[PDB]
């Protein structure tokens, strides 16, 4: 059974800025909470920063003729705030302006749409010493910064990213602090999750105000939450998980309100807090498509231990083969997700920002990375993608995290979803023959599964 | 069930210079590796040579005549390069030139479509005095005496075969030293595997060059591995093998690279060799078709006994009939294997340079072959031919070898794989059934199943 | 369907003076390059010479009663320099003018138009003792023996031509020397190309300074050279190969410029050389009509191997019927030609002062040559001649070459060109069933193709 995707459907890669750009103190830009957390010893895998990173930012021509070599017809990117506004707010760096302004003229020159994500996770250092994404200051201070991007870059880039998974950002960044910035705080952890999704409406309404002819969204991280069982106990526990998770962003930003049952677990602990009503219509604002990463599933069963009432299934979990991350492999999880948010949201437009895998790569004898668990992972995945185009879905775009080997954050550079090998110590890039399937897939629009 | 191939599909035969031609030393030919080989006791069987054979160089007015009379559409040959060039490089023998000038405008007035081979083992002795394969130069003096052909002959062949079966010449010629030069080294057997590659990539890059409106290729010895068992190690162990055999020279012309599987175990006895990357990307220079040679197929099991890893299955390969060659017949061992190359390697154009089979023949009282067993093997392996033709295969030719009974190397005369029986006494030519058989199939285009 | 030429259309056959004259050292004539290139070894084929030839210098009045017999309306033939100025300068040979003379006045006489060439390559060897063509006064001497024609044969002689195909004379006799003078150097190859262009010039300009009431042009040798495929490599090889060939000679006579794709070939192996401007306008002085020599056409293809950039397309030239001379025969490559002189140098006046064949003729046992290929030939090539002038060709004259059998240069009497058969012992005229053909063409002015 060959499978052909529809003649108009978009293929893609995609990188974030500290992932890859490197040059963290060169052209004026500012220190970012990135660039701070990795300089501290306890933070990243083995001590490694972004500092260097792949160092896209002087070698971006290698990177678009390897781009059009492979000939993506989308390049989804992150623009540096810091890069932009050194300060958050006030002194324009031109420098770093016409940086992202030439590097778009070069996709747009050889065959390539651009993509821009506008807060891939490098808040200026500066705005985190006066609160950071707590202080709802920050929220106008990213308009501004909107602003320069949209006037410059606005109608000549037609998809629009505002926020990179701002469910991670709160959760890693604000209660765990295993992410930039450090805080570990729940009551601040939940501040910060509203402050995002405001700014992101704050984006919008602006984005509409100067009429940009162009299609703004908001890249979500979404999972599929599967029960342990078919109990009542379990199914409601699978609920709660999402709630907490994924709704707490989807339904804010596409029914205009909170999920209950996740709120009601907030109070249960002795915190409520009024969101202003007139904020969630100004989050809710109608936006021209749902972006989501995607790259596993969650088994959630029924746990009076733990404070969410609910735990993972540990060994429904242990039937599948992991990633090198720990994430099980489950391609049918995407299918039912793309259904869900089908479904549920009125069979809106969707756009896959993210979906990949890491697995150990190395270079043969041959000189070439065989990564024949990534293509088989990439094809599963992309069937089920294709099923659901099938069966209704209004699925517009796919973007294969990542393009190149980059810094996986915590994890250091440990991890690798590239396509296209990078050797950290000499900046050479090779192609991975994942890299090259991807190629012929957009070539030919599809492949015999 | 009746089978008829496509319209335009060319029924041929083959055959080679040193193996048909003789007059080993007539006209200023130098020595050749296998005059050389020939001449020392011990490597043919029964003090046998190709001095004479067939005797094709004077006698070739005879064998077109008889060509024509069976009505093969393509003639398959070779030429002797130390008849061109008796030191490998400098004169020119123009008395050599000349002959197969004279060969090839017979064939084409005669409406036979001419199909050269340039390196069908008969390397001049004095190249080999300098090392032969193992020195590089020769990769060198092979694009000179390809220059030569080219600007005569040229426009006026449309198929052309750069090298014939270089896994066996490296192997046997090089390892084991059976074949000429009798040299036995493992070290030097891969230098001389890359350094034939490397040959076939720069006549192809000249054969541009020059612009020659004809289609270039290289005829590869090939069957199909099947694991004795469908077991992790079986499969794993047949996998080796076809990577050492046949895919350590298909992957290098079709996909730039050396199999790694194979190459891992070279470098788990102790040998590594940096093929220059500049040389991979010469041999991998696009090609108009693959051809290759089948006759068998190998069952292969896992062996921790052999140092290799594996070993042949006798258990079940002692289940098939045996051609006079220990082979086994699996007919339906073809179509996997076209299946294999049209599966990798993308769908490529594919033609058969050799299939054929070797029984014992007797001239019978009716002064007649009656060879039923060739025939029977034929057409069992030609229904599986066409079969991948229905089922999508760009099978474009079909040559049989061998056109006349010749001298099969290391076993001297002793194995007849003909179609035209020769009395190598009197050099008689009695075209055997399996010739008049052949006859009809290329006139109806086809037989019943 | 009858095809019918113009009522004014002039039907011819040609002859050259050294080819049919004999009696190379008479009545005081100077040794010209061809007598000298004729008797030194190695030039001509089996040793021939045109030291005797057809004897036409004694035996012109049984020529005349020939072509008169046939009843052609202009006989194209070439005045003998070295027997006007045997020293190419100075003392006049009063014999030389009285046998020309007399031919002339016996042609008039018997109502036959005359169609005089004043240089067929018999250049004085005296001059080739100077320099030859080399030596820019050759060019002035020129013009003195064009002079003392002019004030004799002036008036009565209706079409001139200066030069026979310049193109050959430069090309086989100074760079290739295959024939007279026999010199191999490309620089001086040329220099004499240009020095034959400005003596063409030079008699034209005192043709007007006399103002003799005749036609004056030039002959040149042009075939169409087509490209082996419609792709831009080929096409722009063959544009090339025109250049270098005909349009070399086109081009400055009816444009007053060099082609800039040959010179640029030729400065690519540090060749310039510095025309003075005013022999360009002097070579374009204006000219009545352009005549051409057209027997084949020539099939280039695309070759970097050849330091020319390109080379004959044998693949295609080998499935056309050849002449004897191995020339393909492809009569509508005559109307393409046809029409690219009339496109691209303003719808001039045409003449063919060349056309026709040589194929093997035998004298059967009937006494007469039967050459039916001959005709065939003639009326296919006469086909597309008239084509030409219904879709609008100013085409005037057609001169068939050549009457008699002759001296085919370097081929030696080896090759017949004739209408008339000469057997080159006796010197025994016997038309050829073409001669009986054309006379027919005459006088019905046509024929049904």
């Amino acid at each position: 059974s060959k499978i052909t995707f529809p003649k108009d459907f978009i293929w893609g890669s995609a990188t974030a800025a500290y992932q890859i750009e490197g040059a963290y103190n060169e052209d004026g830009k500012g220190e970012s909470i990135w660039d701070r957390f990795s300089h501290t010893p306890g933070n990243i895998a083995d001590g490694h920063t972004g500092d260097v990173a792949c160092d896209h930012y002087h070698r971006y021509e290698e990177d678009i003729k390897i781009m059009k070599e492979i000939g993506i017809k989308s390049y989804r990117f992150s623009i540096s705030w810091p890069r932009i506004f050194p300060e958050g707010t006030g002194k324009l760096n031109q420098k770093g302006l016409d940086f992202y302004k030439r590097l778009t003229n070069l996709l747009l020159e050889n065959g390539i749409m651009p993509a821009i994500t506008l807060y891939h996770w490098d808040l200026p250092q500066k705005l985190q010493d006066k609160g950071g994404w707590k202080n709802r200051d920050t929220t106008d201070y990213f308009t501004e910064y909107s602003e320069v991007i949209f006037k410059n870059l606005g109608d000549i880039v037609p998809i629009w990213f505002t926020h990179n998974e701002p469910g991670v950002v709160s959760l890693l960044g604000h209660f765990l602090g295993i992410h930039a910035p450090g805080i570990k705080d729940l009551r601040t952890s939940l501040e910060v999750s509203h402050n995002l999704l405001l700014s992101h409406g704050k984006a919008v309404k602006l984005f509409r105000e100067m009429n940009i002819d162009a299609q703004i969204g908001i890249a979500l991280n979404l999972s599929y939450h599967y029960p342990a069982s078919e109990k009542a106990e379990d199914i409601e526990a699978a609920e709660l998980s999402f709630s907490l998770a994924g709704r707490w962003y989807l339904d804010p930003v596409l029914k205009g309100r909170y999920p209950e049952n996740a709120l009601k677990l907030y109070k249960k602990k002795g915190i409520e807090l009024s969101f202003p009503e007139d904020d969630l219509k100004l989050i809710s604002q109608p936006i021209d498509f749902i972006a989501f990463n995607n790259y596993s599933s969650e088994f959630i069963k029924y746990d009076p231990s733990s404070e969410s009432g609910f735990s993972p299934a540990n060994s429904i979990l242990e039937k599948f083969e992991k990633t090198d991350m720990g994430w099980i492999i489950y391609p049918e999880g995407l299918y039912d997700l793309l259904m869900l948010l089908d479904r549920d949201y009125g069979k809106p437009n969707i756009v896959i920002s993210e979906n990949g895998a890491a697995f150990k790569d190395e270079i043969g004898s041959n000189g070439k990375i065989e990564d024949t668990k990534r293509i088989q992972y990439l094809k599963d995945y992309l069937t089920q993608a294709h099923r659901a185009i099938q069966d209704g879905v209004n699925l517009k775009a796919y973007y294969l995290w990542s393009l190149l080997d980059n810094f996986e954050w915590a994890y250091g550079y440990n991890k690798r979803f590239g396509i296209v090998h990078v050797n950290f110590d000499t900046l050479e890039r090779k192609i991975k023959d994942s890299g090259y399937w991807y190629k012929e897939v957009i070539k030919n629009n599809g492949f015999l599964e």
